[PDB]
């Protein structure tokens, strides 16, 4: 009954972050809202890097709204982390938001050079609609 | 058909000297189906199970330098009354280049009707609201 | 029952000495709606797609003459071809710099949370272990817990 949505990195798909799905559609690496409605949206994406370089790292993960009505990317959940010998750096969001048909949900990440496609399929993003 | 189900999702208002203030009238910040936000704590309107979650974002420029501590703790308070729900610890400095660490705290809970839930940390000297969703608390009834 | 969802978070028992013993019988520490803790381990009550989150915090006053190493993992049981696998697993090492004596001991702190949605079968047994639990910390409480939300 609920409009609901799961979506995983694609493996072989290397140094993007690409969404793929297996009922919310999947548009343009984007996640379009079928109705209006309170959402759960979550997402993880995991970070692995070799040694750390002497250039500064930082690290983005970023759920962004581009709502049907003012057509603009707003950002609803995003973290930040300087993970700066092999390093593991995994970033997780997640909240409930209120949403309106149409609009488009982005999971986005700075890095795609630095995920970590060995442990994905925990590399995720969804909405729930609630 | 509207969802009925108590939900909420308030963000960190920038404007707070030494403070993490809870803002729900803002653009994507919610109180629905029954949540209050009274006295900086979020208001359970029935008994149920609830998702709880909080993420802070701290940052800080370079090591400087001693023991910082960063602490983020979900309490609950009954109705009758804290009590710490979910909480982490993060020491950022391990030497002496601005540093960046988020927080992300959630779980599943049984809840009563009246109980206040109070998201907060330690060093709010540290935070970060530099872009907007780096900063919430909310709840979701099961 | 407002949700006939599978949802547990257990916590820590702060008084088991040298063990990570989990706890549903505690305020504000659940079981609901078919999931069991037996045998210091969750038991999932229906097939299905499932949010498996755990966090442990390490403390340690000190880097000694050594080189530490910090392992949590969630281990996943199935009935069936009593088929044992590893969901999620970190390894941490505290230790990059040894505190000679003549410098005063500074206390580390290493935290570890392991999360993931996975596909699981009725009957799955769900273990979330440690290597050092002398090294835990219950300083205060909320810090060591364990839990999985049905989607
Ligand atoms: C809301 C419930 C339960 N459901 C549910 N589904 C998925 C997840 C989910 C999946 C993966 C992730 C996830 C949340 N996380 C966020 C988080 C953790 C703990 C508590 N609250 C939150 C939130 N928001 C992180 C980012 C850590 C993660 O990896 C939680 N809950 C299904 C819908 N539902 C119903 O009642 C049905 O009507």
């Amino acid at each position: 009954d609920k409009p609901v949505a799961h979506v995983v990195a694609n493996p072989q798909a290397e140094g993007q972050l690409q969404w793929l799905n297996r009922g919310v559609e999947l548009r343009d690496n984007q996640l379009v809202v079928p109705s209006e409605g309170l959402y759960l949206i979550y997402s993880q994406v995991l970070f692995k890097g070799q040694g750390c370089p002497s250039t500064h790292v930082l690290l983005t993960h970023t759920i962004s709204r581009i709502a049907v009505s003012y057509q603009t990317k707003v950002n609803l959940l995003s973290a930040i982390k300087s993970p700066c010998k092999p390093w593991y750096e995994p970033i997780y969001l997640g909240g409930v938001f209120q949403l309106e048909k149409g609009d488009r949900l982005s999971a986005e990440i700075n890095r795609p050079d630095y995920l970590d496609f060995a442990e994905s399929g925990q590399v995720y993003f969804g909405i729930i609609a609630l």
